[PDB]
């Protein structure tokens, strides 16, 4: 679909057979979620924003459903106030920035 | 144009006289720039980004040059990593999501 910017971009997510809302930020290079129930390993990463940094769960090759389109990669879980999702999955489901 | 998101989607804003860089932000509601002399009275604010808060200097009715398109509206001033381009200066240029 085409969205336009009068209201956040937020769209629904599927992930880990959860259903969540979250936010397509073109400004994020990464995909971070709020504390959730994810299975597997991970790995510490630290991660920056406007504020400063939070500490987050790295989970790598996750299946995330966004919009309805497949992708998967790598999810950040931590303190982040809403559920973001970044670049590195808005190149696999084909999404562009238009003007 | 339309920008695919395989890199960060910077683009040259003129502003102020002046020439910068800055990132399309879709996940950002507000615009806010790093430190730079802007004529002017402003208000203070606090702003919220994942991280934490920063407090800006808030100027209105500001124009904006963005990739070209002109554009008029509020835009904060405070300690930001990198110039943000948000929705309230998005919609103007009539920038849209796609995918
Ligand atoms: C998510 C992560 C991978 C850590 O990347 C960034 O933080 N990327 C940011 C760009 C960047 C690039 C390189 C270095 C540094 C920063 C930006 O795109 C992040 N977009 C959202 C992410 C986010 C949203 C909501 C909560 C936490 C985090 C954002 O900060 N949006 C801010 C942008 C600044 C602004 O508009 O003032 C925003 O809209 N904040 C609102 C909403 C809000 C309220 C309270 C708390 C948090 C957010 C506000 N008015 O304060």
């Amino acid at each position: 679909p085409q969205i336009t910017l009068w209201q956040r971009p937020l769209v629904t997510i599927k992930i880990g057979g959860q259903l969540k809302e979250a936010l397509l930020d073109t400004g994020a290079d990464d995909t971070v979620l709020e504390e959730m129930s994810l299975p597997g390993r991970w790995k510490p990463k630290m991660i920056g924003g406007i504020g400063g940094f939070i500490k987050v769960r790295q989970y790598d090759q996750i299946l995330i459903e966004i919009c309805g389109h497949k992708a998967i990669g790598t999810v950040l879980v931590g303190p982040t106030p809403v559920n973001i999702i970044g670049r590195n999955l808005l190149t696999q489901i084909g999404c562009t920035l238009n003007f």
